[PDB]
């Protein structure tokens, strides 16, 4: 059965709801982005209208092997009608493709669907400005005052500075980075920039590339893994166990490893700042945990419900337990009132 948080009231619309067969009443469903729990239940036997961005369409097209008869790619930034509703999709700051959805109801009523998102004041300045939202559904995903992290801009500068030093000291040094479907696309794009470097992937991975619309992608990957000094490995292989193994398979080309897990969080953030992480080390492999994160910090998500200043907030993830659920309610109400709205 779909749950309350994936309808849209007033509308024949779900998000991101695949995974429930034919729910009563559905006439669109919207998708906002290509992660395996949001589009999880999609496959080529998927009847219905699908509705998302651009590159969202490609890799349902590609990957998926949706028919193009059910794909219906939008613009962002655009007045769209979607059965006789207005719809806009604006940028979620999340992953490739990742969209938040603006719907207005007949009625009147705008809510605002975040999808999975990272808040940031640059979206102060988008169609959102434009009108009053009644309802916003909220990715939640790290909404307590715990969770801190850098910005991305300083993570990367991290990361490229200890991969610069790492091959310059030692030219025979191979640089790995974990991964998983799409997401954090930077993280290996421009550490394989100051090295001068392609990036070495599996054929799965450089197809999904390919349906992203990254300038000159093809020129800054492969699959050969012997002319390159950046690999892409699944986050699963960034072990000490995994990555002895895969230096084996590089034929002795290579003779250390620098390896990079670039999670969302790690409470290590709490007493510590990003210059000064540490690796874990075994011989002449080390691994960073990198906090690299696609959803909004505490403080990101509470700035934007403050500007926003919403009548009714649905939170769409710790959704699961009463202690996740009272405590988010205690923050949305102490948001409040602060800012007296
Ligand atoms: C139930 O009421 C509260 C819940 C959380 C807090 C946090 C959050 C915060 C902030 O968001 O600036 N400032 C704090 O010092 N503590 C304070 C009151
Ligand atoms: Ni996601």
């Amino acid at each position: 059965t779909c749950p309350f948080y994936k309808k849209i009231p007033g509308t024949g619309f779900t998000v991101d709801a695949f995974q429930y067969g034919v729910v009563e009443g559905c006439t669109a469903y919207f998708l906002t982005h290509f992660h395996s729990d949001h589009y999880a239940g999609l496959s080529k036997h998927f009847t219905f209208p699908v509705y998302c961005s651009e590159i969202t369409g490609n890799l349902l097209k590609n990957k998926l092997h949706v028919q193009e008869q059910y794909i219906h790619p939008l613009p962002l930034d655009t007045e769209c009608i979607v059965n006789g509703v207005k719809v806009v999709l604006l940028d979620a700051n999340h992953c490739p493709g990742a969209v938040m959805i603006l719907f207005y109801l007949p009625n009147g009523t705008v809510i605002l669907h975040t999808g999975d998102f990272r808040a940031d004041p640059s979206m102060e300045r988008s169609l959102l400005a434009d009108q009053k939202v009644h309802m916003l559904y909220l990715d939640t995903t790290y909404c307590s005052p715990e969770y801190t992290f850098p910005s991305q801009q300083e993570v990367i500068r991290f990361a490229i500075n200890t991969a610069f030093e790492a091959v310059t000291l030692n030219p025979h040094a191979l640089v790995v980075c974990g991964t998983y479907s799409i997401g954090k696309e930077k993280v290996f794009l421009a550490i394989a920039d100051v090295l001068g470097s392609k990036v070495g992937m599996s054929q799965e991975k450089y197809k999904t590339l390919q349906c992203l619309n990254i300038p000159e992608i093809n020129s800054l990957i492969t699959t050969d893994m012997c002319s390159s000094l950046v690999h892409l490995l699944p986050m699963m292989q960034i072990n000490f166990k995994g990555l002895q193994s895969h230096l084996k398979k590089c034929g002795g080309k290579y003779n250390q490893i620098l390896a990079f897990r670039p999670t969302g969080w790690t409470h290590s953030n709490k007493f510590t700042r990003i210059a000064d992480v540490i690796p874990q080390t075994k011989g002449n492999i080390s691994i960073y945990g990198i906090p690299y994160s696609e959803h909004s910090s505490y403080l990101e998500m509470k700035r934007f419900v403050q500007w926003l200043k919403p009548q009714k907030i649905i939170p769409t993830v710790n959704v699961g337990t009463w202690k996740s659920r009272s405590t988010m309610e205690k923050y949305f109400r102490e948001w409040k009132l602060e800012a007296g709205y």
